[PDB]
């Protein structure tokens, strides 16, 4: 077939955290590194084309994304946590509920509620220089379909996608989607497009461009009254001000296979072709599998290859960054399935 | 004279976890508070003890909605249908920057209904919910119909409770419910004072608009402790509320000395205010050996408190709210009450 190249950290292990809340227990985390471990070994074994290990960009970039206060946060987070006695991983216990005031605490278990959207998401020591490391692997790729190649897969882990400007949560910290998206319109791309097509809302991407029209965002996910994020995803979002209309959110029920999934990716393809982008970001995750631990739609590993075909008939210059997917026996199959499937395989 | 109301069914809530600096560790809110408490008021024949009166759901609907109500109801059922194995705990909430909207799932109406993961909800939680604040509706009742003063053993306790969020150990809150009571029979105006170590945000919020109950609270700086997000002196009320709210904030460390000098500006608030009944929001947790708080009040300084509260001469209602050290928790609280008294 043809090529890509894939960006990835060799330190799958830096973010190292053994505790996720879940059903009212500490269980061992679903986003582990074994998943960034078993793409890797996919894309060699496939021979899907170069692997190269990402450029250090700094926190400039990551800052055009997301507040100085916010970054700042992260790099202290654990420190703060250990000097203040904690015993466990750093897990928000608190957060500014429904009538309480949206103020930045001094404690820092009042400022991990304040920058955080879930408990789901432990910090520990690694896990800042993780999110660095993810961001730069979304820039490297970014960087390198900027000087001519059509496409490139960014390996992130941690993902990105449910992080806004100033909140870290599901799994996410740094948002590595909107950072390369940025990085192309602050590059002379005038007009960016973002595709969130793992299971579940990208928000913090939504977010983080809802009241700008030169940032196309469009997700496809289950219903968020089902499912995490909750709070965010629902089909009424459609932008603020300047980015009405340039914010499309795409909903399916559980049990939903890719006979029509691939209806809503369709409408998806559709906004994309019309909004007429400069380039294209894929929020790629593949927890839309049907043995998807904690997702519930009913793709086969085979659809992965439709995907990556269909997306590469949008004719765009295209970053993929990975996000999600925790059935780790068949994410490599299907992660690489979907580069594959873009590459001619299908 | 005092009597006190306490519900044997406080022992049904008697949750195994409480998420505590990154780990599932044993609930502070433990059943032996109240037992302890209980204890002392027997040992002190500090007054007639007895069960609570059934009042239904009609006034605890006055302050907390509905909705609200209902969740707490099913929360425990649904989340086992749901498949979770742990005791129920949110997990995901309305972060800023997303909707402040109702999902189905059980997940989603955890995290809207909740300002922590703190407070874990298991089988028979809602029956201790609705027992305390029969507690405290008949000890309003007992003070409304001629008692000086009356003490409200709750457990759980309630001051942290909007009237559509839980949290902080609180499910209803039952201060607030004496209080909504108290202007339900006629009192004109009411106040409701809170000497918990911790920010009464409940008690707050729920009359925040509103100028006929006057809330004053005492506690530690949320810039430093929960509840983080409310209790800094600047809040004063809004609309018809403004200037019916007073927040008095303090330090570590900080002693019966220092903390009695905010006691007094409350007491001088309320004197001007000149309420026809007073709810006092009593934890203990200001105690210098509590495991959580961290203010140096001495189980002598609880007399005093207690006698101050006397001297503003109201029909008065003691809540039963926080205190950790489970030592000299009934000591401490039963304290209060005889220096209420006049010891
Ligand atoms: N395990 C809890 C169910 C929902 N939590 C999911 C974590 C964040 C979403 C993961 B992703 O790949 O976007
Ligand atoms: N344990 C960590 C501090 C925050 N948790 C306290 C919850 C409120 C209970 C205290 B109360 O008596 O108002
Ligand atoms: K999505
Ligand atoms: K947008
Ligand atoms: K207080
Ligand atoms: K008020
Ligand atoms: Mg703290
Ligand atoms: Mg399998
Ligand atoms: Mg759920
Ligand atoms: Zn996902
Ligand atoms: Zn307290």
């Amino acid at each position: 077939l043809g090529s890509m190249k894939t960006v990835f950290s060799p330190l799958h292990s830096r973010r190292h955290v053994k505790t996720e809340l879940d059903g009212g227990l500490l269980i061992e985390p679903h986003e582990k590194p074994s998943r960034a471990e078993t793409i890797l070994a996919r894309v060699k074994d496939q021979a899907l084309g170069e692997i190269l290990e990402p450029e250090e960009f700094g926190l400039g970039p990551v800052k055009r994304v997301h507040t100085a206060d916010y970054v700042s946060f992260l790099e202290t987070c654990w420190d703060e946590w250990v000097a203040a006695g904690k015993r466990g991983e750093a897990i928000p216990t608190f957060w500014v509920g429904r009538g309480m005031r949206a103020r930045l605490p001094k404690d820092i278990d009042g400022r991990l509620g304040y920058y955080s959207l879930g408990a789901d998401t432990s910090i520990s020591d690694g896990t800042w220089e993780a999110a660095r490391a993810s961001a730069n692997v979304a820039l490297t790729a970014q960087k390198l379909v900027a000087e001519g190649e059509r496409a490139a897969f960014a390996l992130c882990r941690p993902p990105g996608h449910h992080a806004h400007a100033d909140v870290f949560g599901g799994y996410c910290f740094f948002n590595n989607a909107a950072i390369a998206a940025q990085a192309f319109r602050d590059q002379g791309y005038g007009k960016v497009a973002v595709l969130d097509v793992d299971f579940h809302h990208g928000n913090g991407t939504q977010a983080i461009f809802y009241d700008r029209s030169d940032v196309l965002t469009i997700s496809l996910h289950g219903d968020p009254d089902l499912v995490f994020p909750h709070f965010l995803g629902f089909e009424d979002e459609t932008g603020e001000g300047d980015g009405e209309a340039y914010n499309l959110n795409i909903v399916f029920p559980p049990d939903t296979p890719f006979s029509i999934w691939s209806q809503g990716l369709e409408k998806a393809c559709e906004r994309i072709r019309t909004f007429a982008p400069d380039a294209l970001v894929v929020a790629l995750g593949v927890d839309t599998f049907e043995e998807d631990p904690i997702s519930f739609f009913k793709l086969t590993s085979g659809d992965y290859l439709k995907l990556g075909k269909r997306l590469e008939q949008l004719g765009l210059p295209t970053v993929f960054t990975m996000e999600g997917g925790y059935d780790v026996d068949a994410i490599g199959v299907n992660a690489v399935n979907v580069m594959q499937g873009f590459e001619g395989k299908s």
